[PDB]
């Protein structure tokens, strides 16, 4: 599962 947020939030999954 894929989670990130484009400051970069990483949920890597």
């Amino acid at each position: 599962e894929r989670f990130y947020e484009k400051x970069v939030q990483k949920f890597i999954r």
